[PDB]
């Protein structure tokens, strides 16, 4: 059904339990791969066949993402295009980090086509780099259909096709989720735990629904911290898999680039529950 409609963003939080070395976004789980899953001639013909199947899945993915975006054509939509396109790329290149269920089937199908010799990985990257512009076009079809020649400037093609390791992109995506969730969770804390100027005891000291709001906030921030540690640890593993090391980029550098107002110290305080706002609202001491 993931090729029929998308869950609301953040309806399901990042999943770190299924594959323990990485946290997987719901968007990735829902990536449309129907045609890719449902995959004799020369290998050249079969690659051509693959392209067309990838175009179909990409077109559907872009259509459902736009519907999820309620046809707004805003930054959220363009990010989703970039994330999903990127994931398609990693699937094609064989560097996707999910590799469960039908993703495993898809990887088997691609290996039937490209083989598994020592040149396979390179030729798979070559095929993607040669094809990715058309896949973006396929993903943007639903936009082209409604906006015609003006679809070109809704989202940036170049940004979308520029190759980046999957864990880089997922950290960007995760960060955008975090900054969307944070004020929302702080709202709930404030509403239940906010105090008048002349209070004597914090509400959290003895007021049950404030305590339960703090408990619930604790559960959320504990997930966020867990997710950040897992993704950060995966960032290190993926980096160390690179034969040559770039002499340094950290996950915070990525967050700093993706996010508007990022502040590493503030961020680290929040996920460790030692920020001023949390302490004010949830620590009775």
């Amino acid at each position: 059904k993931n090729c029929n409609y998308k869950r609301k963003r953040r309806e399901r939080d990042w999943d770190c339990n299924t594959k323990k070395d990485v946290c997987i976004p719901d968007r990735r789980y829902q990536l449309c791969m129907k045609e890719l899953t449902n995959l004799h001639r020369d290998i050249t013909f079969r690659k051509l066949y693959l392209k067309r199947k990838l175009i179909y899945d990409a077109a559907v993915e872009g259509d459902l993402l736009l519907k999820l975006n309620n046809y707004r054509y805003n930054k959220d939509f363009c990010k989703d295009i970039r994330w999903s396109l990127g994931d398609f790329g990693d699937i094609i290149m064989g560097t996707d980090m999910e590799g469960i269920g039908y993703s495993k089937v898809v990887e088997n199908n691609l290996r039937s086509i490209f083989g598994t010799a020592s040149t396979a990985a390179t030729s798979r990257t070559s095929w993607w780099n040669e094809s990715k512009a058309q896949i973006w076009t396929a993903m943007m079809y639903s936009v082209k259909k409604r906006l015609k020649g003006n679809f070109i400037w809704i989202c940036k093609l170049n940004v979308a096709v520029n190759i980046e390791p999957q864990i880089y992109r997922w950290i960007r995506e995760w960060g955008r989720d975090y900054v969307s969730e944070l004020p929302t969770e702080v709202q709930k804390l404030k509403e239940k735990c906010d105090g008048k100027i002349n209070y004597t005891d914090k509400k959290v000291c003895k007021v049950p629904p404030c305590q339960n709001a703090c408990k619930s906030y604790d559960q959320w921030i504990t997930r966020k911290k867990n997710q950040w540690d897992v993704l950060s640890n995966k960032f290190i593993s993926v980096k160390n898999a690179e034969k040559v090391q770039t002499a340094i980029v950290t996950p915070y550098d990525i967050l700093k680039q993706e996010l508007d107002e990022f502040n590493e110290v503030a961020f680290e305080n929040e996920i460790n529950k030692r920020d001023g706002a949390y302490i004010e609202l949830c620590v009775c001491s």
